[PDB]
C-alpha cells in the first residue's frame, strides 16, 4: 500500500532540555527478551534524538524549531545483541517538527 | 520487513480540550492538491481523535489517562475526493497513550 507510517511527530513547544518522548522503534521479531538491540543512525542521532537500545524508545533532547529545521531523516537498525548481525533491514524514518 | 510503524504516541501530560497534534495520515499517492480525502474511524474517533480530511492531521481533543486506556485501534482511509473511491486499502493503525 501507499500509506506512509514510518514517521514521528514532535511538537516544538514541548522540546527543550528535558527528554520529550517521540516514539519507539519496534521490530515484529522482538520477542520481548532484550535480545534485540535498537540503533539510531542518520540526522542528529544520539545528539538531537536518543534511543534506548532495549526498549526502542526515542526522546528529543534539544530545543527544536520547525522554521530552522522542519524534519530529520533517521535510520533504524535492529541487531542481535550477541552477534551484532542485522535482524531487520535498516530502515529510514522521519521525525517531523510541528509548530 | 518486521518494522512496526503504524503507531502514533500521545503523551498523556499534554492532552486536554485544546487539540493536541498526534500525527498524520498520508498516502504517497497524495499530490498535495486536496484531491485525497482522509478518513478516520474506530476507537475514540470523533470523540477523542479528529482528523482534517485534507491535511490528514490527527488531534486528540480530550484529556487522556494511560491507566484508563493505554491504546486506541483506529482505521485509516484515503478516498479520491472527486469520486469517493478508495485509493489505498483501509488500514489499521494504533495510537498509544504514554506515561
Amino acid at each position: 500500500s501507499g500509506w506512509v507510517w514510518n514517521q514521528f511527530f514532535v511538537l516544538e513547544e514541548y522540546t527543550g532540555t528535558d527528554p520529550l518522548y517521540v516514539g519507539k522503534l519496534h521490530s515484529d521479531m522482538d520477542r520481548g527478551d532484550g535480545s534485540i538491540k535498537y540503533i539510531l543512525s542518520g540526522e542528529g542521532a544520539g545528539i538531537v534524538f536518543t534511543i534506548d537500545d532495549t526498549t526502542g524508545d526515542i526522546h528529543a533532547i534539544q530545543r527544536l524549531d520547525r522554521e530552522e529545521r522542519s524534519q530529520y531523516t533517521l535510520r533504524a537498525q535492529a541487531l542481535d545483541r550477541r552477534t551484532g548481525r542485522p535482524m531487520e533491514p535498516e530502515s529510514e524514518f522521519i521525525i517531523k517538527i510541528q509548530d
